[PDB]
């Protein structure tokens, strides 16, 4: 989809949760601060649920895209407070803007 449009509606719904900009908080959710190729399932502070601890991917854009389709079923017992984002647009908005707020 669109990096303005993803990073535009991203921050409307998501940084209420991840203030990824420059240096937020994390805070029931953390700053997405480098998603694409950082190993996770390890933050250095606050590392998320066990359930999300225990899935060490690397977040990717297939990891990403199947997490917020379904972030529910993708992790059984994330944190995250989510269960669908608008139709198909978003899926492909977001995951534009993050695939650069990664390296803004
Ligand atoms: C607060 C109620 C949330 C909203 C709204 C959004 N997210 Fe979230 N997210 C939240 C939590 C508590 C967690 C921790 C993970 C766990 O399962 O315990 C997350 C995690 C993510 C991640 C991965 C974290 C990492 O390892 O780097 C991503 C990629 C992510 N969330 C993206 C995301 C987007 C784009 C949102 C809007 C559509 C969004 N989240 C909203 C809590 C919450």
């Amino acid at each position: 989809g669109d990096v303005e449009k993803g990073k535009k509606i991203f921050v409307q719904k998501c940084a209420q949760c991840h203030t990824v900009e420059k240096g937020g908080k994390h805070k029931t959710g953390p700053n997405l601060h480098g998603l694409f190729g950082r190993k996770t399932g390890q933050a250095p502070g606050f590392t998320y649920t066990d359930a999300n601890k225990n899935k060490g991917i690397t977040w990717k854009e297939e990891t990403l895209m199947e997490y917020l389709e379904n972030p529910k079923k993708y992790i059984p017992g994330t944190k995250m407070i989510f269960a669908g984002i608008k139709k198909k647009t978003e899926r492909e908005d977001l995951i534009a803007y993050l695939k650069k707020a990664t390296n803004e």
